[PDB]
């Protein structure tokens, strides 16, 4: 296996979920029955959203959105009554890349902060992310499919499930990605939805560089029997996270 740096962090890129990057996501209006009130709340980007991001970043692909999306809130979701039709502008958005700072503090101005809220919004929107508090996507489907749909993305993207591959070609789908220096959106589904992260990088055994969807966890390597998100507590479907184990590989223009 060969060794490859940090992509994302050749690239200066840290993404979040709820810091500048959530300040574009639907508003709350809803509470959950058994948890505290979100309403007014800004929802999420997703794990899912912030994965596939965060290598949009790495990309910078589309300066301008590629085709509009539209997706209903799913009817679990407990923070909106539930024919609620969530809609991105994408097709008509503005990508700056040169405001979409890789790396946000949560103290730049609002110009980039919106810069990286809006890509947020429109990912986690072109991958049917769920808004609440938390944000759960479906992850791979979604995002291998908003990955060439909404943003165009080369046809290299594709979905694959680590639970249908030998952890030997599982893995060659991912360093193959980083051969190239091409980061991976991975994300290990179970109840709550398609946890996602990304690899950008190796130390030469079965380890990849990857960007979890929390703050500085488990941060670093990726695994290999236990891919699931070191701090749990997310939604209502803990426990059992790897009902759907995929990857999207190949996320470049």
């Amino acid at each position: 296996q060969p060794v490859v740096k940090s992509l994302l962090d050749s690239k200066g890129i840290h993404y979040n979920q709820g810091n500048p990057y959530n300040l574009l996501t639907p508003v709350i209006e809803k509470v959950k029955p058994g948890e505290q009130s979100f309403v007014g709340q800004h929802a999420a980007t997703g794990s899912v959203a912030t994965a596939t991001a965060q290598i949009m970043k790495y990309h910078n692909y589309p300066n301008k959105g590629l085709k509009d999306y539209t997706y209903t809130l799913s009817s679990n979701n407990p923070y909106f009554n539930h024919p609620k039709n969530l809609f991105a502008a994408i097709s008509t958005r503005q990508y700056n890349w040169n405001n979409i700072l890789p790396t946000y503090s949560g103290r730049e101005s609002n110009v980039q902060k919106m810069a990286i809220s809006e890509l947020m919004a429109d990912v986690g929107i072109s991958v049917d992310m769920d808004y609440g508090p938390s944000s759960g996507s479906a992850g791979s489907s979604r995002v291998q499919r908003a990955l060439k749909e909404n943003f165009g993305y080369n046809q290299s993207v594709h979905q694959i499930n680590r639970g249908d591959f030998s952890k030997q070609d599982w893995e060659a789908q991912i360093d193959k990605e980083l051969s190239q220096n091409q980061p991976v959106y991975y994300q290990g589904v179970g109840k709550v939805g398609g946890h996602a992260f990304v690899i950008d990088g190796a130390d030469g055994r079965n380890f990849y560089h990857v960007n979890w969807g929390w703050g500085g966890v488990s941060d670093g390597f990726f695994r290999l029997d236990a891919l699931n998100p070191s701090a749990l507590g997310t939604g209502g479907g803990a426990g059992g996270f790897n009902g759907y184990q995929s990857a999207v590989v190949g996320i470049k223009p």
